């Protein structure tokens, strides 16, 4: 429940902890594949499932073989592990100062 | 009090009403500018002014000559008139489709 203009507290440039003001807020969604190779991306940007429309429908089912668009620019087989949501914060300290802080490292009243 | 993640109603591109998730906002800085012909814009973004780095140095003085680029991604003079905060948010139909929409345009639960 972390809003624009909410006054939270969190780590500073110099790792110390003072008041700021939440000033953008995002929230992004990235799906864990598994290579053949025995990599895997924990990165991946839904619209890159080229086997299912991520986009509308949703996530694969766990487990499930799918083909993805890589970095590559090609394409390629993977199994589908997870889907995890993030929410990401912009904030500014009365510094000026301005930095991107994970909703994990943001202490509210 | 709007949230990522959360459920709202807003205008799609159609004109008309349907449910969409809240991905993004923003606190963002409006620059308000006079153009020759008598037209102004009030959602000119600091980056978008060429003949000052507002992005640093802050907006320019007020009534001041400015170089920009406009929409069509050409430049123009026009003369800085006020600044402005608003809070702009970022919606996901179930289209996959999204919009950037002020805080006025959304009707919450």
């Amino acid at each position: 429940a972390v809003s624009l203009g909410q006054v939270v507290i969190t780590k500073n440039r110099n790792g110390l902890y003072y008041r700021c003001r939440v000033i953008g807020a995002a929230s992004q969604t990235c799906y864990e594949v598994n290579f053949d190779d025995g990599s895997y991306s924990d990165n991946l940007y839904p619209e890159s499932i080229t086997s299912r429309d991520c986009v509308q429908l949703g996530p694969p089912s766990e487990g499930e073989l799918v083909e993805l668009r890589w970095t590559d620019g090609n394409l390629y087989k993977a199994k589908f592990i997870s889907s995890v949501t993030s929410h990401i914060y912009q904030v500014e300290f009365e510094d000026g100062s301005q930095l991107t802080v994970k909703r994990g490292d943001i202490f509210t009243l």
